[PDB]
DNA sequence: ATTATGACGCT
DNA sequence: AGCGTCATA
């Protein structure tokens, strides 16, 4: 009854951009503009691998890591931007930096969590209040919410969309009381209003759409911005959930991707994230370990705790390329050489960092892969990181593999190299 | 032969 | 520390 927590005491966005590295390509080169365009790296194997795809693409059915010789089967007219190379690697410093350009107009509204190279988690809880005090128990106007879907709405007692996304508004709206400033709906809205000029203002200061999420949680926020995408926003309120979840694949839910949706699917015999309700907390502990089963008996209800973190700024920066098939390296010079590249890339990107964020790198982690291994990583070691000196650090580097060449003579590196890996990690202010 | 990342959890 | 999982262009 009165003591059930509802976890509606935040009011927390998610802002993806659409289509990032397409929209950062389109936005340099106006012969991309709404066209099919995809964004590859490479070339010489099948065209080169596609990493983002414009929605125009998306309705020919190209999609993500789909060589782009085998997309072109699908949309001949498909129009391609490559990645750059620098020192024999893919290089994503433009995107990095367009990211840049997108977190610090975030910022400005709100303390982010960058959670990806295109999106940021914002609490605006805060922010909220304050508008609202500054409303003074005025309606909220379906005018300041162009963009916005409410989830769940139209519903009860027009066939075109924007149609169907302003009759959901509508009844959202009326059905509203503004006159509770501690209303977890009224809040919500009032956040909906806060993203819609958060997103205005990236729109108009870098020429990039976006789309976003509004809810009491980071999960449901992450959620209820993919189901409108692209260029729009929408509000999943705490009232929304049980019917949104009575069909909800659990594997959409994030963090559930992976082994444990899988394992929660075989072990239960459900399909569905409401059907989860139906377990105790203890249940859900027995299964999948005290904090996962705490988490899922929480989440299923529509409730999730962790914090948006005030970083803006990523706590690693790293380098890798793999070396597929044939060109695994086999040779000491070789792993020598693409280590001095890595580490090339590597300073440069530290240096940066150095200057524009007053940290230092204090460890560098070196990791390989060995051909055979399934396994993404074969094997990960630190060292110290004391100077920003590529030289240096690819000495280091192959000072903490040496050892793993498998061959009699040290000429030869056996099994051959199918991965190098060098991150800064361990950053001290400066 | 998707690749290049980046965060967080476990032991 | 090193490994594993999950995620995101
Ligand atoms: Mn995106
Ligand atoms: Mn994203
Ligand atoms: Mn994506």
């Amino acid at each position: 009854g009165p003591h059930m927590a509802t976890g509606q005491d935040r009011v927390v966005a998610l802002v993806d951009m659409d289509c990032f590295f397409v929209q950062v390509e389109q936005r340099q080169n106006p012969h991309l503009r709404n066209k099919p365009c995809a964004v590859v790296q490479y070339k010489s194997w099948k065209g080169g691998g596609i990493i983002a795809v414009s929605y125009e693409a998306r309705a020919f059915g190209v999609t993500r890591s789909m060589w782009a010789d085998d997309a072109k089967k699908l949309c001949p007219d498909l129009l391609l931007a490559q990645v750059r190379e620098s020192r024999g690697k893919a290089n994503l410093t433009k995107y990095r930096e367009a990211s840049v350009e997108v977190m610090e107009i975030m910022s400005r509204f709100a303390v982010i969590e960058r959670a990806s190279i295109d999106e940021a988690y914002v609490d605006l809880t805060s922010a909220v209040q304050e508008r609202l005090q500054k409303l003074q128990g005025q309606p909220i106007s379906a005018d300041l919410l162009p963009s916005t879907y409410i989830e769940g709405l139209p519903q009860g007692p027009t066939v075109q969309k924007e149609g169907m996304r302003k009759q959901g508004l509508f009844q959202w709206l009326d059905s509203l009381q503004i006159d509770n400033l501690t209303s977890p709906d009224l809040q919500l809205t009032v956040g909906a209003v806060i993203v819609e000029e958060m997103r205005a203002a990236i729109e108009r200061e870098t020429g990039f759409q976006c789309s976003a999420g509004i809810s009491h949680n980071k999960v449901l926020a992450k959620l209820a911005c993919g189901l409108n995408k692209p260029n729009r926003q929408t509000l999943v309120s705490h009232g929304s959930v049980p019917q949104l979840f009575s069909q909800m694949p659990i594997r959409k839910i994030r963090s559930l991707g992976g082994k444990l949706g899988a394992s929660v699917i075989e072990i239960l015999g459900i399909e569905y994230m409401g059907e989860l309700t139906q377990f105790t907390e203890s249940q859900l502990q027995s299964h999948f370990g005290e904090k996962n089963g705490s988490w899922l008996y929480a989440m299923c209800r529509g409730i999730e705790h962790d914090p948006v973190k005030p970083r803006q700024l990523p706590k690693t920066i790293g380098c890798s390329k793999n070396f597929p098939g044939k060109t695994a390296l086999a040779t000491r010079e070789q792993v020598q050489w693409w280590l001095l590249q890595l580490a090339q890339e590597l300073e440069e990107r530290l240096t940066k960092d150095r200057n524009d964020n007053d940290r230092v790198a204090t460890q560098l982690v070196v990791s390989i892969r060995v051909q055979g291994d399934k396994r993404l990583s074969s094997l990960r070691r630190c060292c110290a990181l004391t100077r920003y000196d590529a030289h240096k650090m690819s000495h280091d580097a192959f000072t903490v593999i040496k050892n793993c060449n498998t061959s009699g003579i040290q000429t030869e590196w056996s099994p051959p190299l199918t991965m190098l890996f060098l991150c800064a990690t361990k950053f001290s202010a400066s």
